[PDB]
């Protein structure tokens, strides 16, 4: 039953048709290019001839497409078929996007969430699988129950653009951290230290017993416990680097960490906070 | 001998911390500073001030060194070179690996035993729950004073070799403010749409840090093995130019994920998995 079409059959695409039809969903899909579809035919979802008949197959339609455009090309002909049904976006883009394809939804008779997948195309469906999610109210609770089979549902509030704007948000704060492991790595590396063993003892114990806890340490809104002042991070941050170059390792994570410290200092003292940093972007 | 007598050099924050958690647990502390001021308030908890290093050294077979540097060690303990024989010095604030082979040399070449360590908590947290020290140097000397040892933190030892405590505590500290600074950008992200800190500081430590940033990095790690990964250079230049993009519409400086994309950018003209972008610093 809950039957569920979805539209953009690319990897991630293809992965949500697939948890959804695992889950036991008749599922509609539906692609641009063809060729796509067969793999989840096999699998017992139906393919709809035109987006009308993709869109008329359900009530919730789940969007996994390139960007706005695509959407607007994609969905654009189904027209009074979208009136009072519910899509759900998974791929908008920037927050304007979002409330872009809103006002799109809306014009239509069709209510809107966004959301933000958290994990890669293999673990959709699967246990570990978060999924962002902002919009309506109301259609959130509606959908909820299908939604939870593609991943644990977050809903961060009504508004569009929440959800790009948290996933972003993240997933920058995601690069930076892993790029600082990769200089870690490296350190350790350049003395023959085995990396899996360093890598348990960074990711089990320090990310979540000292990053994380000095991260809400420094929040000035929230371990007794804080990163100490600028200045004494920046003479930690010297070591760092000297130890970088002792090693014959490239220098340019610590030397970056350092240069935005120093920026800091400039700007407050040499006994501002750590979380004072932040100042220097908005 | 559970209240072996130890002397602790250094009366800075650290490592009056450091004396007081051993008065805490039995010892007969001796302290020493260079300037006047800090060991009053360890004297009415119980402990012995002495005169001059000398005294300091003599007192206890154990000498836990807590100093601004390698040129203060020696400046400080220079005085007590024969004294010294026959006892052990744990040198707690080596800068890089180094200087922590230079005082091993240094501690032997005056027939004293020598262990270097890194302490992975401010001072409010030693001689507490979660305090964690790494400690590198001869096994037989760590096995002898562990018990000791372990009132100050759980003692990790990584090897036999000197320079080991200060190549991971400068490795981990590394990823630390990378991963800092990449939350500051993702908080002042969020920030400029009028969220609130507190709560998306709980979301990103609570549960993106461990469940996403955590997964992704043993994911990418080639030795250890969350069945999916980071996806490809090429995919992840796409996302960060989202976030850029993000960054640009909500008025919030995009130094940090420019950098990051730049440095994506420099490893796919290299010539591929996201973990390679540590063949560049290497
Ligand atoms: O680590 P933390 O948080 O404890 O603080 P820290 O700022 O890293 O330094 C603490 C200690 O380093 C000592 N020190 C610095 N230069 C010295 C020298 N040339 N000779 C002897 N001692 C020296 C300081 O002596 P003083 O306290 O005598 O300046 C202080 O006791
Ligand atoms: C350098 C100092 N300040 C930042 C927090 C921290 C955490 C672990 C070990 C040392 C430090």
């Amino acid at each position: 039953n809950l039957p569920v079409t979805v539209a953009g059959l690319g990897p991630m695409g293809s992965a949500l048709a697939a948890a959804l039809l695992d889950r036991g969903h008749d599922v509609t899909v539906w692609n641009r290019s063809p060729g796509k579809a067969a793999p989840l035919v096999a699998k017992g979802a139906r393919q709809a001839d035109d987006i009308v008949d993709a869109v008329s197959a359900s009530r919730l339609l789940v969007v996994c497409l390139a960007d706005y455009d695509a959407l607007y090309s994609a969905l654009g002909p189904a027209r009074e078929a979208l009136r009072g049904r519910v899509v759900v976006n998974l791929n908008s883009g920037t927050p304007k996007e979002a409330n872009e394809a809103l006002r799109w939804a809306e014009r239509h008779g069709t209510g809107y969430l966004d959301g933000a997948i958290m994990v890669p195309p293999a673990m959709v469906g699967h246990p570990g699988s978060v999924f962002l999610y902002s919009g309506s109210a109301e259609v959130f609770e509606e959908y909820k129950e299908t939604l939870a089979g593609l991943g644990d549902p977050v809903h961060l509030g009504t508004e569009a653009g929440l959800a790009v704007l948290y996933n972003t948000a993240l997933l920058s704060m995601m690069y930076s951290s892993m790029n600082g492991f990769l200089h870690a790595a490296a350190l350790v590396g350049s003395a023959g230290v085995p990396a899996a063993e360093f890598t348990k003892l960074a990711v089990d114990w320090f990310l979540p017993a000292v990053i994380g806890q000095i991260i809400k340490a420094e929040a000035p809104t929230i371990y007794p416990g804080d990163a100490g002042s600028l200045e004494m991070n920046v003479t930690t941050l010297k070591h760092i680097i000297g130890t970088s170059q002792e090693q014959g390792v490239d220098t340019e994570i610590p030397v970056r960490n350092k240069e935005l410290l120093d920026r800091a200092v400039a700007a407050g003292f040499g006994e501002s906070s750590y979380y004072s940093v932040i100042e220097l972007w908005r």
